[PDB]
């Protein structure tokens, strides 16, 4: 997250870290046994880390649970990042409490102008690299589809939305991928892609979760 603020420990209780020996992507806990993330975060050997703030220090509220099954969206296209969403089943159910909690799926899509909370452990610089140990937060609005398509001609599908600031300076970034965009208490987006981080006229692009709720529910019901 570039241009954000330190969330505070366990104030984003649905945020997870995906770990394969190191943090590599975020995700969101959507019930006690399932996480949603970005398909471009797929790999084998995932351990899901819940209840994290500092990802390098054991602080006392963590739950570390390995994945038993990953399901990348059937129509994921790694060249265009269309349908950049996957589901991860945990080997055992998490213990839910005030600091480890699920986030609700949306019943409707959020409109442009809605303010959302984006969070993650990704790079905090637009030029260069600096990776934080603690969770960073950013409040940002959903942008109109016209402004999103004007920023990224030929690249925005119906399964994507833009959020952020056209002036630059505030954005998600590398390492935030897969993490949540929460608006009015619902998961509306997944950190997916962008050109660089926090550049002028290049806002973040997010998977539009409201388009996937039927697939998510059906998949969980059968796996
Ligand atoms: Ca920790």
């Amino acid at each position: 997250i570039v241009g954000g603020y330190t969330c505070g420990a366990n104030t984003v209780p649905y945020q997870v870290s995906l770990n394969s020996g190191y943090h590599f992507c975020g995700g969101s806990l959507i019930n006690s046994q399932w996480v949603v993330s970005a398909a471009h975060c797929y790999k084998s050997g995932i351990q899901v880390r819940l209840g994290e703030d500092n990802i390098n220090v054991v602080e006392g509220n963590e739950q570390f649970i390995s994945a038993s099954k990953s399901i990348v969206h059937p129509s994921y296209n790694s060249n265009t990042l269309n349908n950049d969403i996957m589901l991860i089943k945990l080997k055992s159910a998490a213990s839910l409490n005030s600091r480890v909690a699920s986030i609700s799926l949306p019943t409707s899509c959020a409109s442009a102008g809605t303010q959302c909370l984006i969070s993650g452990w990704g790079n905090t610089k637009s030029s260069g690299t600096s990776y934080p140990d603690v969770l960073k937060c950013l409040k940002a609005p959903i942008l109109s589809d016209s402004s999103c398509k004007s920023a990224y001609p030929g690249q925005i599908t119906s399964n994507m939305f833009c959020a952020g600031y056209l002036e630059g300076g505030k954005d998600s970034c590398q390492g935030d991928s897969g993490g949540p965009v929460v608006c009015s208490g619902k998961l509306q987006g997944i950190v997916s892609w962008g050109s660089g981080c926090a550049q002028k006229n290049k806002p973040g692009v997010y998977t539009k979760v409201c388009n996937y709720v039927s697939w998510i529910k059906q998949t969980i019901a059968s796996n």
